[PDB]
C-alpha cells in the first residue's frame, strides 16, 4: 500500500514528463524550420540591400566623374 | 512491500530526474529559438527599410544625372 502508491505517482510523472518531452521535440523542430526559413529570406534582404549600396557607390561616382 | 518493488521504485525515481534535466534543457532551447526568432523579424525589418531608403537615394541619382 506504501509501495504502491510510490510506484503510481512515480509511474504518473513519467508518463507526464514523457508527454511534454515528445510535444517539445515537435516544437523546437518547428521553431529550427522556421529559422531555416528566416535563414533564406534574411541572406536575400541583404543580398539586395548590399547590391543596393553597390549601385549608390557606383553612382556616386559617375556623378563625381561629371562634376570632375 | 511485494518483491521487485523497492527496485522498481528506485528506477522509475532515476527516470524521472532524467527526464527533468532534459525537460529543462528542451525549456531553454525553445527559448532560444523563440527569441533567435524574434530577433530575426527585427532584422528582416530593418533590411526592408533600408532597402527602400536605398532605391530612394539610387532614384534620386538617376533623376540628378538625368537633369544635368
Amino acid at each position: 500500500n506504501d509501495k504502491d502508491e510510490e510506484i503510481k505517482k512515480l509511474r504518473g510523472f513519467c508518463s507526464r514528463y514523457k508527454r511534454e518531452n515528445a510535444s517539445m521535440k515537435e516544437r523546437i523542430a518547428s521553431c529550427e524550420q522556421g529559422e531555416q526559413e528566416n535563414a533564406l529570406v534574411m541572406e536575400k534582404l541583404m543580398e539586395q540591400k548590399m547590391e543596393d549600396r553597390k549601385i549608390i557607390q557606383s553612382q556616386k561616382k559617375a556623378m563625381r566623374n561629371v562634376r570632375g
